[PDB]
């Protein structure tokens, strides 16, 4: 899990990245 952030790049960006992905 935390790959959506940086996947998604400005479609991961948000509170679930926040704080389960390192970018963002």
């Amino acid at each position: 899990v935390x790959e959506r952030c940086c996947k998604n790049g400005k479609r991961g960006c948000g509170r679930w990245c926040r704080d389960h992905s390192r970018c963002c």
